[PDB]
């Protein structure tokens, strides 16, 4: 065809131009109050040469199934099959596996970000399969949060970092110091789970027309701080607890701290203020010896706390350093702090954790909510935090601790994954590539070439969100709109949608009416929209007929009382009526719960621990922290694989950011090729020279794709940049078992071996 059609992705809402059945242009939306600059390789994802055309199996998979030698998987070694062949072939074993070991042998938790969309979303279909074929192992919480989501129920009594913020209209009004703690919201906020809205984008512009004071706690000068011209304070990574303690030390000697906050909304401070001031454990935690741990002056220290308690003030922290080695410890301590400043639940006050992700503060509409398919059951144990996937490969039967419960692992033999790259996401490649080994059958379902694809033993073709018609949602908090997400091409090559393949796999079984209930991908689409038009009927809220809502492309919804909310404000007006879902029904500075749980990675009140391994610490072996944060010109590992990597390739490899006193002390020059290593791994990179970050840490953004020199080599060199080949696989603490992905020392040199080529980025051989 030839026209224009208006769709959606995790980047925004757009309109694409079709010429002669090709997509040639993702062009932003009208509306758009900051669209992405992204939208090139989202177009480009479909057709670049990473783009999987057919169904293959890896060659001693086809010829040996279980017998086959389980190290060659990633040698590059695939046979085209037909989809026919594929398809027998996964039913086969996934009912083999079910006869031979019940629902324990499946491992179904398949993390990931896919893309958006209320009927085709893969994980949610997957499980829907494997729930016919008998059951199988899911996993708990999520790589962003494991930490903060596990300690804020004991401590708030909510989960809090997924929940609607102070609104942006209501900061801009009286805010007088705007905090971001370890956040990047000009960078962050680009992306939505839902279709993003880009409301924060609104909100920090009125903020900067005002003229409000920023501050960024950050080891690097983001596009934040020079949006705002921000003042920069850099502790050195993983001290930004000890840093608080001295912050909370000088309010506390100072007499500046809230008690009538303290007396009325919190329990456990007395107990707390023990610890701070040193009567119980023989060490004051004061301005100067926070300062002999985080690196700044003790004076800067001081005047960052008074400066706190002078105006309104709003603490907006994000997430990487609860992504981190005793990660409880960051917002549970946070949440002190703002209680000894005592503005939670005042306008423009407090804290908020979730400024920086999916434009929190942008005000929720009137509308209705959108519900999906289901599971049958998105957005040993029968379930595992999701990050410790390798543990339990290597320790089958084995006894784990999780929030006050012992479990043991269960033994699992075949995973399935659909819309997730772990060879890219999960921490310790080198340790994750031995382990990997213990399962019988790997399934991997995708339209690119990852890393993950490429390590599979049977690789189907999805196709993407642009290949076919569906339903979703608009601004994750403002629900501003439902969209219909068009058809923009047809199917590419021999890809089949999630649905098409699970529903045919689920026919195999015996089970196909069960999975489709007799619907077509129109019927699954207008049941959604007609759920939504009954509960906007019932809130007097107007919507059309699914005829004209689909044929205009949208359905807009207003925002009345949504400008004004204010979080806890309830709360704090009367603490008796309005308790917390805590045991007190106040903020647990100190927690008799977690006291009786015995756990010494994670005691009852907020603690200063050492991390397995920082910048600073005493017999730290390695002499730079590497910042592995979130990318500025990809999702995750998504369009790595695309022209859009041309922007940031330095001699075709992931950019290494580096201070101009590091580079200088090893002779490195912007622009050369680097290797980065340490006990763990080894990975070249491109140099970037830059005063940005912080002398004694160089960033190295996840998500780069792993493409090793040697696959047959234990150990062997990443030829592009994957930065999870230098991390350390290991639980946050037996609280919460989250992710470490951000507790790292390495060093770089100027790489002086032979000449290699990335190929990661290739067609592979026969596909
Ligand atoms: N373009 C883009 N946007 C995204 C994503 C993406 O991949 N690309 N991912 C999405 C997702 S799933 C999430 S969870 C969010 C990510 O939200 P976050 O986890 O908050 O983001 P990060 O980029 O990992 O880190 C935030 C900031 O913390 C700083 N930092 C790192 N270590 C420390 C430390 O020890 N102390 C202090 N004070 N600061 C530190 C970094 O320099 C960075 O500027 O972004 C979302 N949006
Ligand atoms: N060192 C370090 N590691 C980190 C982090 C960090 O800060 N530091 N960040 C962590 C966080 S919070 C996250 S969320 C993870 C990110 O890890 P992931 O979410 O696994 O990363 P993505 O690259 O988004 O992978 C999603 C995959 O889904 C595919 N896909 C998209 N839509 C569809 C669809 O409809 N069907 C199918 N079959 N496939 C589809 C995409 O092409 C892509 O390959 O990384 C984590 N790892
Ligand atoms: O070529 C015909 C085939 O096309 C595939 O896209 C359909 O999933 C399958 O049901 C059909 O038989
Ligand atoms: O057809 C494209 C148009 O569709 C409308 O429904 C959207 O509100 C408008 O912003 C967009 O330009
Ligand atoms: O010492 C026990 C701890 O060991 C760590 O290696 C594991 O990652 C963690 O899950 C466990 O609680
Ligand atoms: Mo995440
Ligand atoms: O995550
Ligand atoms: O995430």
């Amino acid at each position: 065809a030839n026209g224009e059609v208006m769709s959606g992705c995790h980047w925004g809402v757009f309109k694409a131009r079709v010429e002669n059945g090709r997509a040639v242009a993702f062009e932003p939306w009208d509306k758009d109050p900051a669209p992405s600059h992204q939208l090139p390789g989202v177009l480009d994802s479909i057709y670049s040469p990473t783009r999987i055309k057919y169904p293959m199996v890896r060659r001693e998979f086809l010829e040996k199934g279980v017998n086959a030698d389980r190290s060659t998987r990633g040698n590059g070694d695939f046979v085209r099959v037909t989809w026919d062949e594929a398809l027998d072939l996964v039913a086969r074993e996934l009912k083999r596996v079910q006869e031979s070991y019940g629902p324990t042998g499946t491992f179904g938790g398949s993390y990931g970000w896919k893309s958006p969309g209320r009927l085709h979303n893969c994980q949610v279909l997957m499980r829907r399969a494997l729930n016919l074929a008998g059951g199988f192992v899911n996993s708990s919480g999520d790589y962003s949060t494991a930490a903060a989501q596990i300690i804020m129920p004991h401590v708030m009594g909510t989960l809090e970092v997924y929940e609607q913020q102070t609104a942006w209209p209501v900061v801009v009004e009286n805010t007088d110091l705007m905090v971001f703690w370890a956040a990047d919201p000009m960078k962050t906020n680009e992306i939505g789970w839902v279709i993003p809205d880009h409301g924060a984008y609104a909100g920090m512009k009125a903020l900067k027309e005002k003229g409000t004071r920023v501050i960024c706690i950050n080891p690097v000068r983001t596009e934040t701080a020079d949006y705002f011209g921000a003042d920069v304070v850099s502790p050195r990574p993983q001290t930004d607890v000890a840093l608080m303690l001295g912050m909370a030390h000088t309010l506390y000697s100072e007499d500046l701290h809230d008690k009538d906050f303290l007396e009325n909304c919190t329990t456990g401070f007395d107990l707390f203020a023990a610890y701070l001031t040193g009567e119980s454990d023989g060490t004051p935690k004061t301005a100067e010896w926070a300062a002999e741990i985080c690196g700044l002056p003790a004076e800067q220290i001081r005047e960052l706390a008074r400066s706190f308690v002078a105006g309104r003030t709003m603490l907006a922290a994000g997430w990487s350093i609860q992504r981190m080695h005793h990660g409880e410890q960051a917002h549970w301590m946070l949440v002190t702090l703002a209680s000894m400043i005592g503005q939670i639940g005042l306008p423009g006050g407090g804290f908020g954790l979730s400024y920086h992700y999916s434009n929190g503060g942008s005000p929720t509409s009137d509308g209705p909510a959108l519900g999906g398919i289901s599971d049958g059951g998105e957005g040993g144990a029968t379930s595992i935090p999701c990050a410790r996937v390798v543990d339990m490969l290597l320790n089958p039967g084995g006894e784990f601790q999780f929030n006050g419960a012992t479990a043991t692992y269960p033994d699992v033999k075949l995973a399935y994954w659909a819309g997730g790259n772990p060879f890219a996401h999960h921490q310790d490649r080198n340790r994750m590539l031995k382990a990997w080994e213990k399962l019988e059958t790997f399934i991997v379902q995708d339209f690119q070439w990852t890393a993950t694809a490429r390590h599979a033993d049977i690789v189907l073709p999805a196709t993407t969100s642009y290949e076919r018609n569906d339903i979703e949602s608009v601004g994750d908090y403002s629900n501003r709109a439902i969209l219909a997400m068009k058809k923009v091409v047809d199917p590419l090559y021999e890809a089949r949608s999630d649905y098409d393949i699970f529903a045919a796999l689920a026919e195999r079984l015996g089970k196909g009416a069960e999975f489709t209930e007799g619907r077509d991908e129109m019927g699954w689409i207008s049941s959604f929209y007609e759920a939504a038009v009954k509960q906007a009927e019932f809130k007097n809220v107007a919507m059309p007929s699914f005829e004209d809502f689909w044929s205009e492309g949208i359905v807009e919804f207003p925002i009345t009382e949504g400008a004004n909310f204010v979080r806890y404000a309830d709360f704090r007006e009367d603490p008796l009526f309005n308790p917390l879902g805590t045991p007190s029904g106040l903020i647990e500075i100190y927690s008799k719960n977690i006291e009786k749980m015995g756990y010494d990675d994670c005691p009852a009140h907020p603690t200063w621990m050492e991390p397995a391994e920082r910048l600073g610490g005493a017999g730290a072996k390695y002499p730079l922290h590497v910042v592995a944060s979130h990318p500025k010109s990809r999702l995750h590992s998504q369009l790595n694989g695309t022209s859009l990597r041309d922007l940031y390739a330095v001699a075709g490899h992931e950019p290494c950011l580096i201070n101009p006193a590091d580079a200088a002390a090893r002779g490195i020059a912007d622009g050369d090729v680097l290797r980065v290593f340490n006990d763990r791994g080894q990975i070249l990179v491109g140099a970037k020279v830059s005063d940005a970050v912080m002398p004694g840490a160089i960033q190295i953004y996840e998500g780069g794709w792993y493409d090793p020199l040697d696959p047959s080599e234990e150990g062997t060199l990443d030829k592009y940049g994957d930065v999870n080949v230098l991390s350390l696989d290991v639980g946050t603490s037996k609280l919460a078992q989250g992710n470490c992905g951000q507790t790292i020392l390495a060093d770089v040199e100027k790489y002086a071996g032979a000449p290699v080529t990335v190929t990661v980025f290739d067609t592979p051989k026969g596909a």
